[PDB]
């Protein structure tokens, strides 16, 4: 089957055919574009795939880099779907390739996927970003690549070259560089390249943004659930430094850089993921040890800073939060939390909750935090606790975040729009007071319920087969609308944004106005002062 | 002579009037002295009690007004000219006024004393919305109202002195009381049930009587309409006290700081007017809702703030009733804050309600200020005119008077003190003030004293019914500290359900919390702020 092979620049490919109740597409998996980072070569930028002979079994996924496997709920869907299916190994820079069958002869516009997962976790194996049903139902090539995450991916010591820092960013360039010099042999065109991602992906997708080497590989940006101006995506210089030389006295290296990060690299992985998250300064949740780094390298200054004094005219993006962003991330650490549970947690247990919550701050900050959140009415009511809880580390980590990159590039030049994804799924086994909680827009993104294997109603394969019409129009022409109420771009004064559920669009104000004026105009001040 | 319009009193005998009332007569003592004329070289001291006289004292109308400024920004005015002195201004102005039933009680009759508001700089017991023919005649009360020193007269200091220790104001109302204890009686008043009530600077007053255990023992209940002790505006340090002090005395010409006695000596030497017309150019900033002297907590009449006083107190075995109008803050507005009038509509710019921010809270870090005007922004209609205008009164009535009254009434009950709230919610009918000020500061007093019984007057009928309901209230808490009718009942204020009711034409109607999240604000978090 001529449809399967593939000559991209290092060599030839084989790939496979899958089956979709659409129709078959081609699919290509575990394409090498690095070189694998191990041995001499961990912490290292990644070195692009030296040419191969013969050809390559493009046919299954590869490994998963190195990661932490959350043990929680061990069996529990709602934890299992984000662990990895494959096996992990340090050797696992390689991408996937989704496009029609039999392949497009003309060019097609390209989905490029950034998984999440806290820049310590994810995997593009994963079975919620498959992308055949995208492919058939839209006809884009779609393209996935595995980053290094953890340590491995963001452990920085500045100013050493043994461990410089934000190469998992460069291990997303160099697949965005490996697209726009053979998605073409594909079927693809390298001159509509369309970046989306979620939660740390969506922050990647941002930090792309404002780096301007990677601004020349693709033409626009899809950010769910994440920001690159967060308080959780970037860590300064001197905090890396710390952070990298705790967890080597943690593995029993000494803490001169070389000598330090050469004694790292005799470690066994798995030591290294088992110290990574006890690096943390503080009992938080939301937040993560080794992250993209600002040094001046990748990023000229902060995301804040670049959202701020960037020029924007010529962009659009896609933004986008689920109702509930922070019911998901409190069974991991807030007090008196638990998804087989009602959670109605007491006022110490909220007031504690917001320490955890808002970590690595002054106490005034915590108490104007309080203030905000407590309705003096209702100052103890459990059930508005949990909520306020919520609200808290969803809007301080998430909403926030995104409402601010969304009001700045609007007002700069860029053309935005944005929604809240209001749909609980029926499939969904985590408890109800959750609502819709963090990364739960994704399979629907995917048009997963489209899988006669699973438990989807027929109005939520319809649900999910709208909203890929949406992305797949975004990527198209910048435009997620049907040439039917209208999708208005979001904007600075109106800050209009539409609801994504069963029923047709709803245009409403405002990303939390009230709430995030107070982290994005207020706190800042505090904290300088 | 008439028997019943001659009292006799420790310091001689009197004779009053016979007031004809809609409802009967009433027995009028009006302007009968109680303190030394604070003239010359009393001018800033405390006061001394009436020496006794032989004779016959007339006590038959007001006396004059003590000197104090004179409202000219809207020359004519009845909205402002029924707070300006309606007698002479004069130093020998410590009179009292009685009001008691015709025919005298047989038997002993609670006590309502009145302390009138103004800032601490203006007031009179003889303003027409002060009358207390209405209430004696009503409710069958005996109605007791003095003059108090105002402005430099009465609080300007140099703590530490003996010639101007501050606070002279608080004791010439504190001496007024001790009148009541010793003469009440000989009007038919029963001195074991005496209950004050004040507006504004009055109210703020009253309280400052609950925290200073001399003046606590004079009275048995307290009544706080619109203002409180605590607020940001009714005290002031020892040391921004001499320095306003300190800098009227250079303004006027003494000394040509220095010697307490020689400065304060020289200061009584000039005319009493020429102080008057710079009192004012002491403030240290453009604002409102700001007065250059005021009580001063120098650990004498009040040990330590009102604050800390009011949360270290046990209260138990005393009640209080408490409250404020719909719209606090509007009245102050015209008086400063930028692009506000009484004769427009006031639709602010954004520009200028940032502007407003600064006058309202004056004396604040950069921080503190952009903290009150998040809190009072709606972000999705940040420019709105007319939102930004109820937006600045809100923060004008929150911060000096809503709040300040709401965290008293929480610690009082707290701390074993039966409290009462309510929110006065009728526009009168014969209000002069614009349609957007709404129920302004100040306008719930005439109904509570009865005025519009007043038969020259043109209230409707109903707000007649209204005016004898509030005073049935008033006089239903003076008499058993309770505003019950021994209809819907009325519930004290707890600092878990914060109940309070709304006074307007229809019913009683309970509801919770006084601005709870704004006052959150107010109350718990800006106290922190400045701090650090
Ligand atoms: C909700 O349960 C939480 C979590 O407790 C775990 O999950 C429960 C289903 C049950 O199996 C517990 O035994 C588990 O430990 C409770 O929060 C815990 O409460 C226990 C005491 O009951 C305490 O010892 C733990 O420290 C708490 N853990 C945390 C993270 O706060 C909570 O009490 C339950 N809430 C209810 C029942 O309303
Ligand atoms: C502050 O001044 C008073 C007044 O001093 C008197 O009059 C002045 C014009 C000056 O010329 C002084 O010499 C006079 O004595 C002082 O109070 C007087 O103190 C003296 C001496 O202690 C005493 O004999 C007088 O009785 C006092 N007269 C009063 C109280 O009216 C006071 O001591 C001065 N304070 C200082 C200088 O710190
Ligand atoms: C509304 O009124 C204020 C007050 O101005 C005065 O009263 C008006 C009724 C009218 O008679 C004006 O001519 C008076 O000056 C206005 O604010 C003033 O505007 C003038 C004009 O530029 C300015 O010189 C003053 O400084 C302003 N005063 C303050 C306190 O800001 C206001 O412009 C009037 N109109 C509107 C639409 O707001
Ligand atoms: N070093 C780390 O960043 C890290 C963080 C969290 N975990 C474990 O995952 C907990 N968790 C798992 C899934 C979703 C949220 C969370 C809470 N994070 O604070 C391991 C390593
Ligand atoms: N003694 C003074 O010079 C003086 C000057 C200004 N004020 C403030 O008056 C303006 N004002 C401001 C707010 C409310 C009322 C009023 C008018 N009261 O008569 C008081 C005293
Ligand atoms: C969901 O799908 C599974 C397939 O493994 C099936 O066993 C289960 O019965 C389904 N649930 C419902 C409610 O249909
Ligand atoms: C991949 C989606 N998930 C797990 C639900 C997360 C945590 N995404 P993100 O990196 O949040 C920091
Ligand atoms: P308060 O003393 N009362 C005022 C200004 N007033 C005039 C309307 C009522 C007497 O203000 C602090």
């Amino acid at each position: 089957d001529a449809e399967l092979l593939v000559t991209v620049r290092g060599g030839r490919l084989r790939g496979i055919r899958l089956k979709t109740p659409g129709g078959p597409v081609s699919a290509f998996l575990g394409i090498p574009f690095a070189e694998p980072p191990m041995g001499p070569r961990r912490f290292l930028p990644p070195e692009p795939k030296q040419p191969w002979s013969g050809v390559v079994d493009a046919t299954t996924f590869q490994s998963v880099c190195y990661q932490y496997v959350d043990t929680l709920y061990p069996g529990f869907e709602g934890t299992e779907m984000w662990n990895p299916n494959r096996e992990l190994s340090e050797d696992c820079l390689y991408l996937n390739v989704w496009t029609p069958y039999p392949r497009p002869t003309s060019p097609t516009p390209v989905l490029v996927w950034i998984y999440g997962g806290g820049f310590y976790s994810g995997a593009s194996s994963l079975d919620v970003y498959d992308g055949r049903f995208l492919v058939q139902a839209e006809r884009t090539v779609l393209v996935s690549m595995n980053y290094r995450v953890g340590a491995f991916g963001f452990l920085a010591l500045p100013g050493s070259r043994e461990a410089p820092g934000n190469v998992g960013l460069l291990d997303q360039r160099l697949a965005l560089q490996w697209v726009q010099e053979n998605v073409a042999a594909f079927g693809g065109d390298p001159t509509s390249v369309t970046l989306f991602g979620e939660s740390a992906g969506a922050a990647s997708v941002g930090m792309h943004l404002l780096s301007p080497p990677s601004r020349g590989l693709f033409h626009r940006a899809v950010l769910q659930s994440g920001a690159p101006n967060g308080p959780w995506a970037t860590v300064g210089m001197g905090e890396a430094r710390r952070r990298a030389t705790q967890l080597a006295h943690l593995v029993g290296c000494p803490p001169n850089d070389t000598e330090l990060v050469a004694c790292l690299r005799t470690r066994p992985a798995q030591v290294l993921v088992n110290h990574e998250w006890h690096v943390l300064p503080q009992e938080s949740v939301f937040r993560f040890s080794f992250v993209p780094v600002v040094d001046g390298d990748f990023l000229s200054d902060t995301p804040e800073a670049l959202i701020n004094a960037g020029d924007f005219h010529g962009l659009q993006v896609l933004v986008g939060v689920v109702k509930d962003e922070g019911s998901y991330f409190l069974v991991y650490g807030a007090p008196g939390f638990s998804k087989d549970n009602e959670s109605l947690i007491s006022r110490a247990e909220f007031l504690a909750g917001v320490r955890v919550g808002v970590p690595q701050v002054s106490d005034l900050a915590a108490e104007a935090v309080v203030l905000h959140y407590t309705d003096w009415l209702h100052p103890e009511d459990p059930a508005r606790l949990r909520e306020a809880l919520s609200d808290v580390v969803g809007d301080h980590n998430v909403v926030c975040p995104v409402a601010q990159l969304a009001g700045r590039l609007a007002a700069q030049g860029a053309r935005v729009y944005a929604y809240v994804f209001e749909h609980r799924a029926s499939t969904l086994s985590w408890p109800l007071w959750m609502g819709v909680p963090h990364g739960y827009e994704i399979e629907f993104i995917f048009g997963i319920p489209l899988d006669p294997s699973r438990n989807y109603t027929a109005e939520e394969k319809i649900f999910a087969q709208r909203l890929m019409r949406y992305w797949a129009n975004f990527a198209r022409t910048g435009d997620p609308n049907e040439p039917a109420p209208q999708w208005p771009p979001y904007t600075a004064g109106a800050q209009q944004y539409v609801s994504l559920d069963l029923r047709p669009l709803e245009v409403r104000r405002g990303l939390r106005a009230q709430a995030c004026a107070f982290w994005n105009r207020f706190l800042p001040k505090l904290l300088s002062a």
